[PDB]
């Protein structure tokens, strides 16, 4: 077949940056099937990779996580737990990300919250995160404004 599964796996890896095994692995997953064992890469990259501080602001080790929450079905604990540890935390896509998952559930007073906090923070790219913070807040705007429209349009029904 194409078990280059194989030719990742053979893990007498003895460089420094064990994530750029996983990375390439992982990348490879999702290149070869878009949709694959992936799940379990994931869960094993970041376990591999569990409790080490210097990767904590490393895109390539948020982006395991980005990942996992996508197919997580519990990703509200998932980003509390990453915020606890001080992974992502630096990084403007894990409060995006965070966030997004609140605004799914109408939550938009957390997801605002975890924007504000990011952008205290100055998470990195921060004009990324002032611009998904501004989309985010005109989205809700215009959901409320037409929301409204509908509330009023019925309540002046039930005045004849
Ligand atoms: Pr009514
Ligand atoms: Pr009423």
């Amino acid at each position: 077949q194409q078990k280059r599964a194989f030719e990742y796996e053979i893990r007498f890896y003895t460089g420094n940056d064990p994530l750029d095994v996983w990375d390439r692995y992982i990348s490879w997953t999702e290149q070869n099937y878009p949709q694959s064992n992936m799940s379990t890469l994931l869960e094993r990259a970041v376990e591999a990779l569990q409790g080490e501080k210097r990767y904590y602001s490393d895109p390539r080790f948020l982006n395991l996580w980005l990942k996992l929450g996508r197919l997580c079905n519990e990703p509200l604990d998932m980003y509390s737990y990453l915020h606890n540890q001080g992974i992502g935390v630096s990084l403007a896509q894990f409060y995006i990300s965070w966030a997004e998952e609140y605004e799914a559930r109408e939550n938009f007073r957390k997801a605002d919250a975890i924007f504000q906090e990011g952008i205290q923070q100055k998470a990195e790219p921060l004009e990324r995160l002032q611009s998904q913070h501004r989309q985010f807040q005109a989205r809700v705007s215009r959901q409320t404004l037409l929301a409204l429209e509908k509330e009023e349009e019925e309540e002046v029904f039930e005045s004849s």
